[PDB]
């Protein structure tokens, strides 16, 4: 017989659970014949069978093969870590990527006008229909060919030795009086601004809100693992632009935020967008501001006053923009290793194996598509991770900072003594002497590309260099200059008039909401007397109703006097627009033909027509509405919340 050598190969053979749905065979009815097995694993001393007249020899024979095939899958490709997501999958996959892995598939919000704001545009004679749209979606064919347009690409060549150069300028800029301090926040800071909304991952379904009202626990599991060293099943999913899944977890401090966003958004899973952040919270929200120029905690209307106090000290100053070519995709591996690095020498000794194990994953990351396809990212940013503004940015100025110094020679340690720098994200632009400027300008394009952050087609492979200081480009708007009563000046965020009011007369699937958005409008654009006016005409609009909450600004109280509080004027002040840079921005409107000769009169005769009658009438906040309508507009307590 060959029982006793049968025996011996079934405590080996793996475990597995008891199924009746089959025939269960013997540890010895083996050996008896006729019993060859289909399945291998032993429920305490079982397998399959088939009846198939097999020798008592071709059992062991089969048998013995498939113990060789377990062995074998278990005990490559993938990854060394997401090797889970070959479970998910049961289709074949049609991504047809050229340049990263493609494992198959898995099973798987139009915008409307504002009624209020919309309806005052068309009465001075603006033409919607010739304003551009400014938020169309895309197809899933032209969804599928943008990942291999832009996201399917092996890592950029960085230069050796770069990322040892790039610690060399971090090592200046470091700060010793917070090192290895930062720790995970509590719930309550975490949840104060938090998007109750959030998108939630392509396996998931409660969202942001839900994971905090029900399993905040499993949050605390995700949080554990990852500080305790353990690989976790990290999976990011992939959108297009605009889709109904499209869902910032923080506040933007402008419509241009979701503007600079890429064609493919990436986001891990919504409870592991929390276990993130409820650890890292002070550096990805950058709680204490740490990268040196890092102004996604600025407010749009101070973020060219803050700069023209540094811009007049130069002796003859120019300004060079930096645009990297989509810049997301052009992140290796060696700098998530980086930022990986930076992070760990601000945060706790606890927290380390937080940072090394969280890393790998983002190195090697697994995305499933909205229809299923699931590609295997090389490396890169995914744009809807917790440490892109935070970690693109410190990228960007250890970059832009080697790129500098290499182009003229500045040492690092010496670098906030001959240029400033200013950033958003991957957007930003940097301040110095004309001489140092132009040198960066030329030899730029070129050192940037051996860092792997090749910059646009741009003109004679020459960045793009401001000479005066209203040519700047910075969050999608221009400084524009105003003066006020007192004859000072100040510097305004700066736009095309158009682009202005297509954002403003649109929406995304309401009287408050309506003045909510004019208030938020007119702190920026009070600079364009057009967009003033029309501000002023909307709020002035039910004075009963208080206001929306959910744009970007709000008011509390008297717009007028909340105005005063942020801008330190009040908007009765602005006495005079910047006279050039006006027509420039006002222009788009005469190509597009959006307005004619009269809706400049017109607009204006209707908040005189309005702040006529003995009272105390929004419209007169207006210098000039006031100047020829007699009254005056006393406001009462008014503040801004957001």
């Amino acid at each position: 017989n060959l029982t006793p050598l049968f025996e011996e190969l079934l405590q080996q053979c793996p475990p597995g659970g008891q199924n009746k749905t089959a025939h269960m065979v013997s540890a010895y009815q083996l050996a008896q014949g006729n019993w060859m097995p289909t399945s291998c694993h032993v429920f305490m001393g079982t397998i399959s069978a088939r009846r198939t007249k097999t020798h008592p020899y071709e059992a062991y024979v089969k048998l013995r093969e498939l113990v060789e095939e377990h062995k074998m899958k278990t005990l490559s490709s993938l990854g060394k870590h997401n090797d889970w997501i070959i479970g998910k999958i049961k289709y074949q996959g049609n991504l047809r990527t050229k340049h990263m892995l493609n494992p198959g598939k898995v099973a798987e919000r139009h915008n409307v006008y504002n009624k209020t704001i919309g309806s005052v545009m068309t009465a001075t004679g603006i033409r919607l229909e010739k304003l551009p749209v400014v938020r169309a979606q895309t197809d899933t064919t032209n969804f599928h060919q943008a990942i291999r347009d832009k996201i399917d690409k092996e890592e950029n060549l960085q230069t050796p030795g770069l990322h040892k150069k790039l610690m060399e300028v971090f090592n200046a800029l470091k700060r010793p009086e917070l090192e290895s301090s930062y720790d995970a926040v509590e719930w309550e800071e975490l949840e104060r601004g938090i998007n109750r909304k959030g998108a939630a991952g392509f396996f998931e379904r409660k969202n942001i809100g839900e994971i905090l009202d029900s399993e905040k626990n499993k949050v605390e599991e995700i949080i554990d693992n990852l500080k305790k060293g353990r690989n976790i099943k990290y999976y990011e999913t992939a959108i297009p632009k605009n889709e109904k899944r499209d869902v910032n977890d923080d506040w933007t401090a402008g419509d241009f935020v979701d503007e600079k966003k890429p064609r493919v958004i990436q986001y891990p899973e919504a409870k592991t967008r929390l276990a993130i952040t409820k650890v890292m919270y002070k550096w990805v929200k950058q709680k204490p501001v740490v990268i040196p120029g890092y102004e996604g905690k600025t407010p749009l209307f101070q973020i060219f006053d803050k700069v023209k106090k540094e811009w007049d000290q130069f002796q003859n100053p120019v300004a060079v923009s930096f645009d990297t070519k989509a810049w997301d995709t052009q992140v290796t591996t060696k700098d998530l290793e980086l930022i990986k690095d930076i992070q760990k020498y601000y945060f706790k000794k606890k927290w380390h194996k937080f940072i090394d194990t969280l890393t790998m994953h983002m190195t090697e990351v697994p995305v499933i598509c909205a229809d299923g396809e699931v590609y295997i990212r090389k490396g890169q940013r995914g744009s809807g991770q917790p440490d892109t503004s935070a970690g693109n940015s410190m990228l960007n100025v250890l970059t832009m900072v080697y790129a500098f110094c290499e182009a003229t020679g500045v040492p690092y340690k010496s670098f906030d003594r001959v240029a400033k720098i200013h950033v958003c994200g991957d957007d930003g632009f940097l301040i110095t002497e004309r001489a140092l400027g132009e040198k960066f300008a030329s030899k730029g394009v070129q050192i940037l590309y051996a860092a792997g952050k090749p910059q646009k087609i741009t003109e004679g492979d020459k960045m793009k260099v401001a000479y005066q200081f209203d040519d700047i480009e910075f969050c999608s708007h221009t400084p524009i200059q105003v003066r006020w009563s007192d004859n000072t000046s100040s510097y305004m965020p700066g736009r095309n008039t158009t682009t202005i009011l297509a954002k403003m007369a649109t929406r995304l699937d309401t009287i408050a909401y309506e003045k909510a958005v004019a208030f938020s409008f007119l702190l920026m654009y009070s600079w364009n007397p057009l967009i003033r006016r029309i501000c002023l005409l909307v709020l002035s609009t039910e004075l009963q109703v208080k206001p929306g909450k959910s744009t970007t600004y709000y008011y509390e109280g008297d717009p007028i006097s909340a105005y005063k509080e942020v801008i330190g004027h009040n908007l009765f002040d602005l006495k005079r627009t910047s006279f050039e840079k006006l027509a420039k921005l006002n222009l788009s409107m005469s190509v597009l033909g959006a307005w004619t000769r009269h809706t400049s009169k017109r607009l204006l005769q209707d908040c005189v027509n309005m702040g006529v009658k003995e009272g105390n009438w929004l419209v007169n906040a207006d210098r000039l509405v006031s100047s020829k309508t007699g009254n005056r507009y006393i406001p009462g307590e008014g503040h801004t919340l957001q």
